[PDB]
């Protein structure tokens, strides 16, 4: 016990969610380490995570150096988690060795889910079952479309801009964008946000005229913006597009359970 708790040659891990944070039921554990691991299975067994009330979970990796934890099940509300890195010089494999021990204990807020339906073009925002938002949106074009699944809340912006260059698709081409936005709320680490789009309010609700990006009202952003947190679910349903790949970023519950709990430790 010469420990570390998580705030929000070796390898030093970093775990998410970050002490003492209060996250949305779809927020899964998250370790990442500054090295790429060749013994998964090792890593794995050096991490102890419990969970009151207890419910089964499992690991999948992104990655190689980033493994992520989590329930069949989105969490239920209430739920406390405790994450244990016990990772001090432990054999990692290759001539690797964890650097040290890590700790987080965390707890489980309301239940937060926002449909977005691309066959009524409103996204509604439901807390613990019930409806309490109703947003029209417009969302990826048909030749941009956005991708259908289970988008998990990551970070959040009071402004910020988005560069289609970060994505490997240049500024200057056809759907380039270097554009400006206020209450930016990320869902995808592809780039998928629900954001202020005053351009797009005439489309909200009729027709698709974003990049993939789910475009709302001023006000319907900055109210997403306040109520949203790390772990609440976006859903997109019925788009033309794809699915989410599960290994995104914010994708994981977009792989089944049976495909994730075998895990691929190799």
């Amino acid at each position: 016990r010469y420990t570390l708790n998580a705030t929000a040659h070796l390898t030093m891990p970093y775990v998410m969610p970050g002490d003492g944070e209060v996250v949305g039921v779809g927020e899964p554990v998250a370790i990442r380490f500054d090295e790429n691991i060749a013994d998964r299975g090792a890593a794995e067994k050096a991490i102890k995570i419990t969970t009151n009330p207890p419910v089964e979970g499992a690991f999948y990796w992104l990655n190689n150096r980033e493994v992520r934890w989590r329930p069949e099940h989105f969490w239920k509300p209430g739920t406390a988690v405790d994450v244990a890195v016990n990772t001090y010089g432990v054999d990692l494999g290759e001539g690797m060795f964890g650097e040290d021990n890590v700790q987080t204990h965390f707890t489980i807020g309301d239940e937060v889910i926002a449909t977005a339906d691309d066959n009524t073009k409103i996204l509604t925002v439901r807390v613990n079952g019930e409806v309490v938002k109703s947003m029209p949106t417009s969302m990826g074009k048909d030749s941009t479309p956005t991708a259908n699944g289970i988008y998990i809340v990551g970070s959040r912006y009071k402004h910020i801009i988005m560069d289609s260059s970060t994505y490997g698709v240049p500024v200057n081409s056809p759907n380039g964008y270097r554009t400006d936005v206020d209450w930016a709320t990320q869902i995808s680490y592809s780039g998928v946000f629900v954001h202020s789009a005053p351009w797009s309010v005439g489309a909200q609700g009729h027709t698709n005229t974003s990049h993939g990006c789910l475009n709302v009202s001023p006000s319907n952003a900055q109210w997403f913006y306040d109520h949203v947190k790390r772990g609440d679910i976006v859903e997109v349903v019925n788009t033309v597009g794809g699915t989410l790949p599960g290994i995104d970023g914010l994708g994981d519950w977009n792989i089944p359970w049976d495909q994730w709990r075998a895990g691929n430790a190799k």
